[PDB]
């Protein structure tokens, strides 16, 4: 059989000895050249539905020979085309000859889905009556044929009579429901073996039809076969056996078998019997009938496999990302842009701490990327743990290059060398090349080459030139697959592409969202937890400001918590105060004000709410904008708010998708939320949390979610401290990570006992959560923190004085992590 | 050549004498078989460009015959597909084989526009280089090619020499770029004129590549040709003829010819010169090159043509309505809909008519339909008028019949017999078979029959039973196709389908409009004329009362003309008044109140705006719905509304799509409001006509609009009872028409002077505009006409007692008409 050799990053099959040249192959025995080729075929069959690959066959002599012309027509007829360039290539090196197979279908969800078949095959084994004629279904006809099948005579008076004169003229033609045989009495029991799986599929696919054996073809005449060697009973078990062994695969229910009528009638010669005539009926079949299993083959593991009847079927009928693929034009430009004059080096917090490491690292890399002067390095501290492969110790970083005129190179490098090294760099380069393909859905020419470099100071294949990237053309759509591929499994590019996601789903519920400003003045903006509510505040005064020609000053933000105030105050688009500020001081010259977590307001300080009003509608424009954001669902106190009552609250914008947080606290949130419209606090309207998210809405963002229970406090620490080391190793970034505790007057506690531990970590330095600018933990309390968000929270102790706040700091803790939550409850 | 044949209704091509069946083919010689064979693709190639029809052949002989494995090869070539059941069927009687041909692309958008070519060709004359051979290739190979050049070496040594040793072996072999040509001395011109057209344009169509000839293909040695009998100047003079006579086709700018380097080179044989080798090297082309002109053969009026390279690049790269191809299956189950058990005759209000008129047509046509139980049964006064033909004399009705296990029939009814009668019957069934498929875009196979009767007291095919309704679904797809072709014309069912285009139109903005019924309590409706506002205020009304849970007459309508207000009463959806008994009489039972045509209210009886405001607030729902419907452009009046400043009216929203007008009249309303902008009344606050309409919107829906002016006021009347009178005749009822004048107190004085014009035309009654539910010609002034709406309005001199408000009586005119609107202006 053929088997895939494991010395190369891609899929290398070898089919040993091959005569090549057409005078060569002319000299050959039709079995030797027949079955060379066969070989060949499924070996390119293989590669074109595995992916790609190469094909390695060693010629018989020096000099460059052409391939031969079956072997050009077999390569047609497998890829449909006379573009046989696309799909395949060729090198020759003294006695070896290389095919560069390009993969058929990329992608799990390739453009041509409805349009191209998803395999190539030798034959379909699907055959039809076509007029007088039997064609078997090529890849494209049998995709046709299987998508029909799944939605959901004179001749019959000759088939009626019971006997038949010797030397009778059939009236009727050979046509799409008729076929005469002629039956030799030599071979009788074996010619009718073989024609029935060739004749019978092709009647039940296309209407059925009348297969008359013993007829002649040219002059209709019947003649049957001889009386003494045809048994008609004997002859009748061998027909309805082959009948019933044809394979069938059904799309329906029921599931009933290949129906005919079957008949023997006696041939009779001046009155007396000469012998039998075999008349068949078949009837069309509710599904597809095949002659045997298709010739179709596929590389899984080591072994090129041919696949089953009912795989093959499935295939051609029939963690990915559907946000990946859909933003990753945009995903690309914002992380992996090539920059035209240089080579970029990311994850630049990588890089930097790679090369303080290592001593001599960044020589190395400098001294290897000489030859390159635009593209992109991408750096990891293991490439193979990205892509769910096994830790290798010794090794210091991978790093994968996309440069202009050159193959993608995948460098290992290792602190000090080792004989396995290069078969964890091989592996890596064969596994990210092959998720480029059958993941990311690259459908051009790919290969990624291993290489390893060594700090302490087999022959790799030459590929065509049409496997160098030629310009920014190639380089983008090669790093748009590996965006959808990236998305698919956890590291920290996957984490930062996963948070620009959530901002492209903002900045799309934004824009409906903004259709808004030209409506209203006055609104009320019911957003549910993790729907963006803060984030749209700040993008309206970015739209105020430039459709109402106001100054930045004009425009008022008044929020409840400080640390929401400073966040607000420092993006430079407004004047942000808090609502003790806002009843204090006067604020004459405000035209518009947004008001946000107007639910966490208090009637103590004053009327909040008669003073927005009247500035608003004083100012010179009417009535100015005056626009209210707020969450019921993370009310913060059992007090009276100011605002006016829930039927005096319009008119409303409602934000139901949620879209700053991962799939798993997305679901924690909406799980939470049925907790409280179970049991309202008192305080809140009554029927202000009907609001409901989106019936079915998904983020396609992966997270995380744990809750950890029964720890002691001391144990927490370090659950959170061995947590960020994790973290912080792989290049998080310190400034990504949030600790909340229940109450304020507890964050002098857990930042003592917090500290203990982590300064072990080499972190000793917190801040608050009125500094988030700088490159520090945030540690405080779940409601100091409204507003704010970060990519990794811990949530540790949750508590409150009443029972019924509750479950309100659950959400507003969760609600506050993006794509990692860590929870400690009490115990 | 291949003629139409002119007497039936369909395209049939008499191709004359073919022998038929595979043993008299093989007895004929090689070039008789290849010229029948290649008239036979002519014309089914023609019908399946032409949207199919029946190849006609006459057979030498007697007994039903097979057709022939080449001709069954050449079809399948020509579809590209074994299933040659779904374009081709035949038939035979006699002497004479049939073949039925389907059309193979239907429609000017199909569903397959993208994917599939629109033409078949017996070939492409597009060849490109498949490794080491050139293959042609087929129409899905060449739709590829051109979609694509539709978007924005060893050898190089041996070229640069100048001279070559007689017995030199070239290192390379033959491959993709590389060619070697044996060149014989006796046809060496010969020879090159035909290697120039095979070879160079496969090389120019893929990547270039080199031409060697006087190099053999085997043993790879240059040799050339004799000195003796070659002439390099005259050599190479025809080459560059032959390179340059090469037809190309260009996608881009520049548009140069074909780029090469042809060298002529000395072969020297022991030191001696023995003669010359040509190389040739070509660049690739920026677009496709031909070798010759495409065989693609297509029916122009009565002679089958074949398509200019240019002409066949154009439709393999790239009235028609877009709206009635969307709402196809709701418009044919709205005015088509198919019954099960019984046959419907349609129009109903036509076919009463044509039996009264006609004595004895009912049983005439009840004779006919005796066979048919299931179907439907079109009528028309005359089909060919409504598919832009000549009307015929004589001619009663024409009906189209489609019955299940039928075929298409169109049946023309003739008062007495006529010979030219079933000639202008044929014409119009093959006119209306060509439009269900070239215009409608019927995929399935399709015949219309053409059936002559006459009241007073050539010879059909038959065709497949594959050509018969089978049921359900074959018809209603049928149906579908029908409604496309007949929103293409003008006529009854035309205006009927156009009608129920712009219902759909109407019901899609209301769905995007009904959705601010959750957010707003008080809401202004800032509406652009035919925006449908009088149409969503009254859909509001059925959502307040599902959504609210509350009774109707708990909703209150309020308009300013008793007219409009009878309108809105008798649909029984609310309660409705007018703003004079609004402001008289008490409505604390009400709990929402709708206000429409606002900026016609007055305030001299009260201040209507704070009683809606107080009646609404105290509700017990808290406040209740309070919106109200204005438009600024049908401003009858310049006092004071009583609406609160522009500033003041928010929420606001803006209905800016035109649904409730036909193309001619939409684009008559945008340019009447242009005219407004530019003179905005006193009256009306600054920032209102600013409201703009949608970029780019269509109705989709063709109407009729014509300016008859300086006519006396006879003239007008006799030219409005003339125009009354084609319409009834047509089919239209009295209750699609309105003549609408400049003033109320002119109404009776018209009324009089039409009734006289009019008596003329057997009607002598006229309705009020305060009864629309009578079928009777409503005449009344236009401002008395508002919220109204009807499908043919005659305006008759628009005339107010202030020329400021004269622009708005356009608008307030022009809007009233749906699809037909006639204006005659004074003189
Ligand atoms: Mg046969
Ligand atoms: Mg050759
Ligand atoms: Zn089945
Ligand atoms: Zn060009």
């Amino acid at each position: 059989p053929l088997v895939v050799e494991p010395s190369y990053p891609d899929l290398v099959i070898n089919v040993g000895e091959v005569t090549l040249g057409e005078e060569n192959r002319k000299k050959l025995q039709k079995i030797q050249r027949d079955q060379e080729k066969e070989r060949v075929m499924r070996a390119a069959c293989a590669l074109l539905n595995s992916g790609g690959g190469v094909i390695r066959m060693a010629k018989k002599v020096e000099h460059p020979v052409e391939m031969g012309l079956d072997l050009e027509q077999s390569l047609r007829e497998l890829i449909q085309s006379s573009d046989l360039q696309a799909f395949f290539e060729t090198k020759q090196q003294g006695r070896c000859f290389y095919i560069f197979v390009k993969s058929w279908s990329s992608g799990p969800f390739p453009e041509d889905r409805s349009v191209k078949p998803r395999l190539c095959s030798l034959s379909s084994s699907l055959y039809r009556r076509s007029e007088t004629s039997v064609r078997s279904m090529d890849s494209r006809e049998a995709f046709c044929f299987l998508k029909t099948k799944r939605k959901p005579d004179p001749a019959d008076l000759i088939f009626q009579k019971d006997y038949l004169e010797y030397g009778e003229i059939l009236p009727f033609p050979e046509s799409q429901l008729v076929e005469f045989k002629q039956f030799s009495t030599k071979h009788f029991q074996e010619y009718v073996k073989r024609t029935i799986p060739e004749y019978v599929p092709a009647f039940a696919n296309t209407g059925g039809g009348y297969l008359f054996i013993g007829v002649d073809d040219k002059s209709r005449e019947v003649l049957g076969c001889a009386k003494e060697n045809v048994d008609p009973d004997s002859l009748r078990r061998k027909i309805e056996q082959a009948i019933y062994k044809l394979p069938c695969v059904h799309f329906c229910q029921p599931q009933r078998p290949i129906t005919f009528t079957l008949k023997i009638v006696n041939v009779l010669k001046r009155g007396e019997l000469y012998g039998y005539a075999c008349m068949i009926r078949v009837n069309p079949f509710c599904c597809a009938v095949f002659s045997e299993a298709p010739n179709s083959w596929i590389v899984e593991d080591k072994y090129v496999c041919s696949l089953t009847t009912e795989k093959w079927v499935g295939m051609m009928t029939d963690v990915y990302s559907k946000k990946g693929l859909e933003h990753k034009k945009e995903l690309q430009q914002l992380l992996f842009s090539v920059p035209p004059g240089y080579l970029r080096y990311t994850p630049e917090s990588l890089w930097r701490d790679l090369i303080s490491e290592h001593r001599g690292l960044e020589e190395l890399i400098n001294k290897q990327m000489q030859p390159f002067f635009r593209g992109i390095l991408i750096f990891s501290r293991s490439w193979a743990v990205d892509l769910n492969l096994q830790e290798k110790p010794g090794v210091i970083c991978d790093a994968l290059l996309i440069a202009q005129n050159s193959t993608p190179i995948l460098y290992t490098i290792l602190r000090e060398q080792d004989a396995e090294g290069q078969d964890y760099c091989t592996r890596t380069a064969f596994t990210l090349k092959q998720k480029l393909v059958n993941m990311g859905g690259y459908t051009g020419k790919v290969c990624v080459r291993a290489k390893v470099l060594c700090l302490s100071p087999v022959s790799p294949m030459d590929y065509p030139a049409s496997y160098s990237l030629a310009g920014t053309q190639h380089m983008e759509a090669l790093l748009q697959s590996l965006v959808i591929v990236l998305l698919g499994f956890r590291s920290l590019l996957s984490d930062q592409l996963g948070c620009e996601v959530l901002n492209l789903l903002t900045a799309q519920q934004y824009e409906i969202f903004s259709r808004s400003l030209r409506k209203n003045r006055e609104l009320f903006v019911h957003g549910l937890p993790g729907s963006g509510k803060t984030i749209m505040a700040m993008k309206i005064m970015e739209k105020i400001r430039n459709v109402f020609h106001c100054e930045a000053h004009r425009i008022l933000y008044v929020c409840e918590n400080q640390p929401l105030r400073n966040f607000i105050s420092d993006r430079n688009i407004c004047r942000a105060e808090t609502r003790k500020t806002f009843l204090r001081e006067n604020f004459e010259h405000i035209q518009h004000i947004v008001i946000d977590e107007a639910q966490n307001f208090r009637t103590e300080d004053g009327d909040w709410y008669g003073k927005a009003k009247s500035i608003t509608r004083r100012a010179k424009g009417g009535p100015g904008i005056l626009w209210i954001f707020l969450d019921y669902f993370q009310t913060s106190h059992l007090d009276c708010s100011g605002l006016p009552p829930l039927s005096d609250q319009y008119p409303r914008e409602e934000l139901t998708r949620i879209v700053r947080n991962a799939d798993p606290i997305a679901k924690y949130l909406q799980k939470e939320m049925q907790v409280i419209r179970s049991n309202p606090s008192f305080n809140i309207p009554t029927g202000c949390l009907e609001v409901f998210p989106e019936a079915e809405w998904s983020q396609g963002v992966q997270g995380t979610l744990r809750i950890k229970k029964y720890l002691t406090v001391e144990q927490i620490m370090t659950c959170v401290a061995d947590t960020c080391r994790r973290f912080f190793d792989r290049g998080y970034s310190p400034k990504d990570v949030a600790v909340l505790v229940s109450t304020a007057k507890e964050v002098e506690h857990y930042k003592y006992e917090l500290l203990k531990a982590m300064r072990k970590k080499r972190v000793v330095q917190l801040s608050d959560a009125c500094d988030m600018l700088g490159d520090h933990i945030v540690l405080d309390s779940v409601r100091r923190f409204s507003g704010l968000e970060r990519s990794i929270v811990f949530g540790i102790h949750p508590r409150t004085a009443d029972p019924a706040i509750l479950p309100n700091v659950l959400i507003c803790l969760a609600s506050r992590a993006k794509q990692h939550l860590y929870i400690f409850p009490w115990g």
